[PDB]
RNA sequence: AAAAAA
């Protein structure tokens, strides 16, 4: 509109800047002009004071520019060039830069500029041999008198390669992101200089990420995240190739993704190793732990020959079951470690089962709740980081059912899900850890107690908890078919014998119920195929569309971490691209309980958190 | 072991290809300059001959631009050079530009082609004043000699400017898509001319869509569909300011989107007007229909100033239904003015419903399903032109369980549900027409509220189907709560009763049970009052907030009277302040809780963001 | 029309 800006540069030749000045509807109000430490200005400088009484002169000189020698000279040129342009506060549509003057590259830099930051005419000042000089047909060199001459004398031409509209991020930025360190400025005569070269950086990063989303943006609704889209072909294509946990650069790719973690035991987190030794050295009444009776894994204990039955399963984990977490100081103690075991894997969010009726003897069950919490909740306050000021690790609770099989089970559940509505109520802050669900294994199973459960579990739906039905000991169809539509639960612990269900299948994929499957937990309690009892369903059941995550389930128990669950399912199951690692974590976070503002956060979050190759 | 071709730009001073030639430490093959109608070329070519025997020299011309003295002038050389570009095969790991020579504009314009393009090297080659002439301390102009002169001695200095990445869509491309019209040639060096500005356009619309997308990037989940992601600022600002239900342009716009239908019934549709009577004149048993009786609208139908009850809403327009559809052409004719009405309202996938053991005297339910099935697969086969050579409209659909008040019904609904069944895993064809769900809707009464079909719907879930419920179509919310829990509904018909009980809100939401709205019926009905003028406010602009997946369906069109445009524009008129972006949320929300199987919704999911018409 | 607008 108003306020039409000059930009120009020249080498040798005053008389450009004049010629570019009278452009035809030109209107110009402050011409900036570009130069090279050499050409004399005094001819520009007098052309503007005679007849141009306000134009507001800048004259850039580029310290330290005087030849062309090497290409460093002309680096030192573009980052000058950028943060000239940013040093005068001008829209796209103020900008009326010519290129005509300097050497070729110094001109082509101009074409570039206009280009990526967008002005709203770029144009080329040419002049046909008229003024007689010396020797016959020179370009009109000699100050106002021949310039004025040319111009009414129709030899001056102005070719006009029209608009450009710029990247819609770089046509403001500000001039305070890059500073121009004038050196040695006289009256409107500056010699601007970069103390580095950030710009030309910046630049760069944004037309290569510009190419590689563009490039690439055919297929998003595959691609499970949005930040995937920034990545160059060969990774792309490094990422749909088999996951080899043998390659060391794999294995180290796998760590550093951020995880979500849905299926993990409180009670079987450090049964073995220092970590035993450091819950024990933390004790309230030292007098009253029980004596180290660490139990003796089978050999070859991670990867075992053969499986073993549940019942020597959890026999493994005595050392860290009730008897060590009775004692309030022990309780508070793990909840640290395992928190901090959770963020050194990665993990972004995770939901610590735990079933508070085992750990009381003295102390009432909504006191290990309330110790629970608190110790988790200290640690997320603790542990302050990543952008926004959001814990490093989020970690909600979900309530199991006592392992207990002696007493009542009747009550025994009642007092569950009691104690877990009124814990929804209770703590009902969305950023803190919050009790999201329950867990309904081994309400059922007893003499038929589907119709029990089917009518004593009504008041978690009304409430608005979740519900998650950790399938037991040889899943039966008709036994996660009642845990999907009898009990309306969300997901589905293990319930690896759900192929063989082809209609069930279909309905849990329709829904979106998802999967629980744990790699190290289920080899080492039903033993599967390794590498080269059917094969690992893991691989099927994500084809067909299943909402399969892979997690955890007891860690000291299986002595594998979440790193090591996704690099197992590889040698389980030949097959899995390192995008399909990708697709189990949005998996679980498209599954998890969380709410909605707080799952569109942990998108973003893992979005850009995925290292590159 | 790259080939390393050359590409340089020729003025009227020549030398300039030895001295780019005599790059160090490459040995280029196939020289490729760049003339205008004028420059000499015998220096070259002679050097080439003496110099470098094999190194494969080509000229090319640029068309009938000499001087430059027009814009006309640059942009007819700058398409020339891209198409030359292209013509010499090869990506940028080969290519080696050179921008000394020739205008500034020529110069500019090479070093964005590479930039725009891929090249492998970018270079500049200055000469020093190391030769003598009528001057002296003069340029190598002229002459074997100088130039070799000018190498051995080394007073030359090819500043580079380093490779360059280039877009990858752009890095092949295809000569023969935009090929180079070639005018008479010798050997060596040629004359070429383009004919149309093609390459100019695409790469400018690239660079537009790159620049639009990259800009619009950092809150793209905000956006429904990904592909919208590629307009203007005032575009996406004009899509958020609220939509004008009175605007014709928004009226137009709205026509033009690519809409799903998830709640339509075939029992319904043409009640009054030509409709009707072009159904009745495709009857095969012309003297058993009954006569014409078509019920009386209340006054101003479409916008009733009072709200009529369900029993009353049901025997609006019994002119068609039972009574009607008995004959096998009437029933052929009424689907196939559907798909008509569907495609031309812009429709990419419906489900209707229907309830085919309504109409049985010798032909048996099955027969009768059977039928509608085919009527409608003919009728895909038909207009499938699409996008992809696919239908123009995709229709499955929902067989309706009825519950009136009393009678046998509970017989019917028995029937359907397992005609449901066996017709369902009998059309396994995904690309054909295939009923994917059942239904329960009727009259929703606190007697018959949700749960009292639990113990008959047990067969359906066994299999595998969608249900759906018209739950809170009249009833409080907890019909609602029944029908989610006890039924495992998926979907809910008219869940109006919803925002009262925050619990079942936020379950339905958290779950993703799709609330299947319609404004037009819902105010025919219930009575909503309009442009925020007692039922209360209406919940869609408040579900939506929520998170609630919330849909925009007609029901019966022509009991109604309003297509489904007419639905989404009055939505509008009757919530104040539903945005633009809100229109195209519904559609997403559709497509997230129609019944289909996960190839055909990514289909659907291309097609609905590329159908989205700019203002 | 390469070290400085044709
Ligand atoms: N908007 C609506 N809300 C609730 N129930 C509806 C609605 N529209 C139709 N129904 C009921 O759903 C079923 C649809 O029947 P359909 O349209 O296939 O045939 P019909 O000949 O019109 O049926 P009928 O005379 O029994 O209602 C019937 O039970 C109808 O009462």
């Amino acid at each position: 509109n108003v306020q039409a800006h000059l930009f120009v540069s020249l080498g040798t030749a005053p008389a450009i800047v004049p010629e570019a000045f009278l452009l035809p509807g030109a209107r110009f109000v402050s011409v900036h002009v570009l130069t090279t430490e050499r050409p004399d200005v005094t001819l520009i400088r007098e052309f503007f004071r005679r007849h141009a009484p306000g134009v507001n002169l800048t004259i850039t000189r580029v310290a330290g520019f005087q030849d062309l020698k090497s290409e460093e000279d002309h680096f030192r040129f573009e980052e000058v060039m950028f943060r000239w342009f940013l040093a005068s506060r001008t829209g796209p549509e103020q900008r009326f830069v010519c290129l005509t003057g300097g050497f070729k590259t110094m001109s082509a830099a101009m074409q570039k500029a206009a280009t990526v930051l967008g002005a709203a005419e770029v144009f080329h000042v040419l002049a046909d041999d008229c003024c007689v000089g010396p020797q016959g047909r020179l370009m009109p060199p000699s100050t106002l008198e021949e310039i004025l001459w040319a111009r009414d004398q129709g030899h001056l031409h102005w070719i006009r390669l029209g608009p450009e509209r710029g990247w819609p991020q770089l046509r403001r930025i500000a001039p305070e992101q890059f500073p121009l360190q004038v050196v040695e400025e006289k009256g409107d005569e500056r010699r601007v200089q970069a103390e580095d070269r950030a710009f030309g950086t910046f630049l760069q990063d944004l037309l290569q990420r510009a190419s590689r989303i563009a490039g690439a943006w055919e297929m998003l609704p595959e691609l499970p995240f949005a930040d995937l889209a920034t990545w160059s072909e060969g990774e792309l294509a490094w990422l749909r190739e088999p996951l080899d946990p043998r390659a060391p650069a794999d294995q180290r790719w796998v760590a550093g993704l951020p995880k979500i973690e849905l299926h993990c035991h409180l009670g079987g987190f450090a049964t073995h190793g220092e970590l035993l030794r450091r819950v024990r050295n933390a004790a309230e009444n030292p007098g009253k732990l029980p004596p180290l009776e660490e139990p003796r894994l089978p050999e070859g204990w991670p990867l075992p020959a053969q499986p073993i039955p549940l019942a020597e399963y959890m026999k493994l984990g005595n050392a860290n079951g009730t008897a060590l977490l009775r004692d309030p100081g022990c309780l508070r103690e793990q909840c640290r470690l395992l928190y901090r075991h959770l963020v050194d894997q990665g993990v972004c969010y995770a939901e610590v089962r735990c079933s508070p009726a085992n750990y009381a003897e003295v102390r009432s069950p909504w006191d290990v709740l309330a110790d629970i919490r608190a110790a988790f909740q200290e640690c997320m306050e603790g542990a302050r980081t990543a952008p926004g000021g959001l814990p490093a690790c989020h970690v909600n609770l979900i309530l199991i059912a006592t392992r207990r099989a002696s007493g009542d089970y009747r009550a025994a559940i009642a007092r569950h899900l009691a104690l877990a509505v009124t814990a929804a109520e209770h703590w009902r802050d969305e950023n803190a850890c919050r009790v999201v669900g329950v867990d309904l294994a081994g309400y059922e199973d007893e003499k038929t107690r589907a119709h029990y459960f089917r009518e004593e579990f009504t008041a978690v739906h009304r409430c608005g908890l979740a519900v998650t039905v950790h399938a037991g000991e040889n899943d039966d169809a008709e036994g996660i078919w009642r845990a999907v539509f009898d009990l309306n639960a969300r997901r589905l612990g293990h319930a690896l014998s759900l192929g063989q269900s082809r209609e069930l299948l279909r309905s849990v994929a329709d829904r979106g119920i998802g999967v629980e499957l744990c790699p190290y937990a289920n080899l080492q309690i039903k033993g599967f195929r390794l590498d080269g009892p059917g094969p690992y369903p893991l691989l099927d059941y994500l084809r067909e569309g299943v909402r399969v995550t892979v997690n955890t389930d007891n860690i000291g128990i299986s002595a594998a971490s979440l790193t090591d669950n996704l690099l197992l399912a590889a040698r389980l199951c030949p097959g899995l691209t390192r995008l399909d690692l990708l697709h189990l974590q949005r998996h679980a976070l498209e599954t998890a309980f969380c709410t909605a503002t707080q799952r569109l956060t942990l998108l973003r979050r893992i979005s850009s958190g995925i290292p590159r190759p």
